[PDB]
């Protein structure tokens, strides 16, 4: 298995690119990190919008974990 805990790196995952740059450089180069950016991160990340939180969703629909939702 490739995804019992999710742990694979943000600039793979192919979130929107607005992603690969700020969540990489925001101290988040994972799924785990994305997945620490609660409701008030992910949406706090200055460099993240829109088209962000949607590839992000999308990653916690590969994996389904929580602690952003």
């Amino acid at each position: 298995e490739q995804e019992e805990e999710l742990d694979l790196p943000l600039e793979e995952l192919g979130l929107s690119t607005r992603v690969l740059h700020s969540l990489k450089e925001e101290g988040i180069e994972s799924v785990r990190a994305l997945l620490a950016l609660n409701l008030k991160d992910l949406k706090n990340i200055p460099g993240i919008g829109e088209r962000s939180l949607e590839e992000i969703k999308e990653a916690l629909e590969k994996k389904g974990f929580t602690l952003k939702e």
